[PDB]
């Protein structure tokens, strides 16, 4: 019959997409959390303190009418953003982050060179950098793009850029973990429950699993071994950033699946189990609650959630304008509910 | 317009499933291979001569009636299999080979082995009439990578097994590693592998990168960049005791399709033009024909076939999909422009 009770979280790490999809997702992330880093990967992405603006009224407009949640916009960085679009959407309180995405198809940063200028005003007035830590060099294994990303982008990045504040968004190795243990003040993580609750395996036993289907790519169980030590360490530098990234139904089941898990309506209780499992509930409250705020040096939420060990079940699905929704651990049986 | 005339194939893996889908799937094979190993993981599984005659008739039925082909039937190995029905139905000519599949702990008596001890007296009647064993080489405990699971049937299973059945023919089946490729190629007379198209043309990053692919979903599963080059090598190399084992295996475009898609490649319909890309691009070319129509046989015993059959460099595109009574199936390399096709 037990009950958790915590400060209201945040998540540091979200996809509220747009139009009817952000008009369906949002309620499920702002019944819960006081805040939430929202992510600039629309299509065409937000690269202007104009875009982030407008964005960010789409959202409150969905906001439902009781809940207290503030959105914090990002921008999305391009090798030729100028850097002045920053310090402004920045000044006026519009960018709280930018989130650097290496090259894939889209938009995202060629090099590291190519916005050199850039990072160097983020290093300035002192706003953190949100990055997806993944090499895309056709040839690099999809298992082994993480780690590389370490040591021929990070690091060097973080040496050139000392006093650079970064986010090494979605951990999902070992590597990752260590480096980030081992790092400095100015570095910090997030861990979505998919990588902390499951495998590789989890995802290509037994048939091949789209709705686990998310990057960057669920790793071999060692890796997930070290997440989730690390979490229930009690480590300062790691904290809640769910990744919840939505896709209709046969977007994630068709030929070709987007990669995404829309865990927004089961996070944190998943994150609650995991936590109890590794004997850490002592340091639950911080991971959803107190390291992003310090990170960020933003105050913690004013206000409390309950947490209830109520076995509580998940819908098979949501419903959406047109197609479902199937939301993560859809049809299964949590143990902690929000109360 | 470069033409490439081989002694007719043979498909030394295979699985034509039953009722509508056998119908529609036979002849994407019968068409171009003379014979086929056909599987025996049905619904309930063939474990009896019996079952073996009758199904070995189904298919029969759906052969077209120009097509000469002959499907070489084979038994599931179960934990209660008898042994004289295991060698009655190799007697009379009705089991041409039987399949190991791995071993679960919780499989039902009738349906599997629940370890190969347990199967000693199956096994050693096989080596004893002579009958070639075919494994499907992973050992699938819970506590094991996706990714391992052949390696570790290897050193777990396999050795040991050959060790205690020396005389025993074994066909290590679909091989997706360089450990396998090395075993095999290591191995005595009385090992052999099939290769399937996928497993040579692409690795695990072709069925996870830009998006899931669950019609590259299949098992054992795609490994490695590394492995897959091993596998090329392998072919490539001359190696005699590798030959072309398709591994076809159609499932329903909604079963593919789904929140769990079943693991599986329809290859039939493009399997062969794939492996002349492969052979091609490997330079080997001069291996193709063995690998296609001469080790396999070989391997079983069996006569090398009379006709020929030619491919053509001439450049097509695959159906984006192929009709089913209920849904549609999609072929491998679906919606493509393939360089080699039967004339
Ligand atoms: N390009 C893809 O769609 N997938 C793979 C291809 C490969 O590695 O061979 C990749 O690396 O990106
Ligand atoms: N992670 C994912 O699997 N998908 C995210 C993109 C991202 O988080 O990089 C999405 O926007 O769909
Ligand atoms: O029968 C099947 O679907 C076939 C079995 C198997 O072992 N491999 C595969 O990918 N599918
Ligand atoms: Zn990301
Ligand atoms: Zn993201
Ligand atoms: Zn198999
Ligand atoms: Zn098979």
């Amino acid at each position: 019959s037990q009950v958790l009770k915590i400060r209201r979280p945040d998540d540091w790490h979200l996809h509220l997409r747009d139009g009817d999809m952000l008009k369906t997702v949002v309620p499920y992330t702002s019944e819960i959390y006081g805040r939430a880093i929202v992510m600039p990967n629309l299509a065409p992405p937000v690269t202007t303190v104009e875009a982030a603006v407008a964005y960010r009224q789409r959202i409150l407009d969905a906001v439902p009418a009781p809940h207290d949640f503030t959105p914090l916009m990002t921008c999305y960085l391009t090798d030729s953003l100028d850097p002045n679009e920053l310090e402004r959407g920045f000044n006026e309180g519009v960018f709280t982050a930018a989130k650097l995405y290496p090259a894939n198809a889209s938009h995202g940063v060629t090099s590291v060179d190519a916005i050199m200028p850039v990072l160097e005003r983020m290093e300035k007035i002192g706003m953190p950098l949100l990055v997806h830590g993944e090499v895309t060099h056709a040839d690099i294994d999809i298992f082994d793009r993480e780690a590389r990303f370490i040591e021929s982008v990070m690091e060097p990045l973080r040496q050139r850029l000392t006093a650079l504040k970064v986010v090494f968004e979605h951990i999902t190795t070992k590597d990752a973990a260590d480096y980030v243990r081992d790092g400095n003040e100015r570095l910090a993580a997030t861990i979505t429950p998919q990588h902390l609750m499951f495998n590789r395996n989890h995802m290509l036993v037994g048939g091949v699993r789209p709705h686990l289907y998310c990057l960057p790519i669920l790793k071999r169980n060692i890796h997930q071994q070290a997440l989730r030590e690390l979490v229930a360490s009690g480590f300062q530098r790691v904290f809640l950033g769910t990744d919840s990234a939505p896709h209709a139904r046969h977007r994630k089941e068709s030929s070709c699946g987007c990669a995404g898990c829309f865990n927004a309506p089961t996070a944190l209780g998943s994150y609650a189990t995991v936590f109890e499992e590794m004997n850490a509930l002592q340091h639950f409250e911080a991971f959803c609650s107190v390291n992003g705020p310090q990170f960020y040096g933003l105050p913690v939420n004013d206000t409390f959630i309950e947490l209830v060990r109520e076995e509580q079940q998940v819908a098979e699905s949501i419903a959406l304008t047109d197609d479902t929704l199937v939301p993560f651990l859809a049809g299964e049986t949590v143990r902690w509910s929000v109360k």
